[PDB]
Parts: structure tokens; sequence; C-alpha cells
């Protein structure tokens, strides 16, 4: 698809058996989702943005689907005010900026 | 151009006659730059990010070039960790997301 930027670029994702809404976010290195359960090992991480840092759990090798597009990658889980899909997953679905 | 997302989408901008580096950020509604001087009067704004909120100065109708493309619009100035070009100016330069 071609996604306009007149509005926030929100998409549905499928992850850990759940459907969630998330922002396609080229300014995010990492994918960060609100509190949820995921299987497997994790390690603590601090990530920083406008306003400072939050503590998250880092889960690696998590399957996700975005717009019919399957990918796998790291998902950070913690008290983000909004779900964001970061570059680590955007690359895997072939997402580019164009102008 | 077409910009992939394997690295941060950093570009050169020009504002007030000076070159700066900034991140093309589809997850940002607005454009926020690190401390700098701009002409005219400003208005207050709070903007919220991963770690909470910051106060910024809002300047309107400011000329800014982004990767050589001319825009004129609102620029926020404050203690952001990095210069970000948000959707307010991404739309002026005709930027879309594509996959
Ligand atoms: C190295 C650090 F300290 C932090 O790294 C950031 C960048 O990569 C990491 O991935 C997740 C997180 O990414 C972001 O928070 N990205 C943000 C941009 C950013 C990049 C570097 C440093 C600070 C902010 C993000 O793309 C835009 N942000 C909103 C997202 C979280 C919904 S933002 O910076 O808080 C922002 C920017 C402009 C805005 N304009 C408005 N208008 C109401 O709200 C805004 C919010 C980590
Ligand atoms: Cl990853
Ligand atoms: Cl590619
Ligand atoms: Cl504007």
């Amino acid at each position: 698809p071609q996604i306009t930027l007149w509005q926030r670029p929100l998409v549905t994702i499928k992850i850990g058996g759940q459907l969630k809404e998330a922002l396609l976010d080229t300014g995010a290195d990492d994918t960060v989702l609100e509190e949820m359960s995921l299987p497997g090992r994790w390690k603590p991480k601090m990530i920083g943005g406008i306003g400072g840092f939050i503590k998250v759990r880092q889960y690696d090798q998590i399957p996700i689907e975005i717009c019919g597009h399957k990918a796998i990658g790291t998902v950070l889980v913690g008290p983000t005010p909004t779900n964001v899909i970061g570059r680590n997953l955007l690359t895997q679905i072939g997402c580019t900026l164009n102008f």
C-alpha cells in the first residue's frame, strides 16, 4: 500500500494471539507495545524518547503480522503511551519513505 | 527519493540559514528541534512522548528546507533528544509510507 501522512499511520497488528492497533513509526528504532504477555526469554531495557526513559521487557524472535505481512523481531513491552512499530519490523515488511 | 529504514532516516534540513540533521518521523504529529533561535513571537505547547511530556516553544510559518524540499510551517523548539521532522512538514514535502 501507499500510506498517506495526513493522519497518523495506524495499522492493525497480530501478535501473541491478540489484535492490536499500532503506529508505523519511522522515528522509533524499536517496536514498543503496551503491557501484554509474550512467551520466551526476556531481558530488561531502558528506552528513551521525548520526556525521558521508560523501563521495558525485551523479547526477541517474536512473530508478528502487519497488513498481511509476516515478520519476526524484537518487541519491547512496557508503559508506552502508545503502541509503535519501529524500524526493526518496518524493514522486514519492506516499508520505505518516499517523496 | 526512496529511503529505506535499515538505518535511521536522518536528513539534512536548513532553517534560519543553517544546516542541521533531523529524523524523518512518521510517529511525530509535529516537528520539534533542539534549542535554537527563531524570529517572532512564540506560543506555549506541551508535547508527549515515550517518557512523558516536555514544554516547547511554538513558532508558526517558519521557512524550512528538508532534503532540499521547501516547506513553511510550524516548528516547535525545546529539549528534545533529537531533531524530528513530523507529519506537519512531511505532508508539505509529499512524503508517504510504502510497502
Ligand atoms: C536514544 C534515546 F534516548 C531514545 O531512542 C528512541 C528512538 O528509537 C527508540 O525506539 C523507541 C523510541 O523512539 C521514539 O521515542 N521515537 C520518537 C522520536 C524520537 C527519536 C529519538 C529520541 C526521542 C524521540 C517518535 O518517533 C516520536 N514521538 C512520539 C511517538 C513515541 C508516539 S515523540 O518524539 O515523543 C514526538 C515527536 C513530535 C511530536 N509532536 C507532537 N505533537 C503533539 O507530539 C510529538 C511527539 C526510542
Ligand atoms: Cl529485531
Ligand atoms: Cl530493502
Ligand atoms: Cl505546519
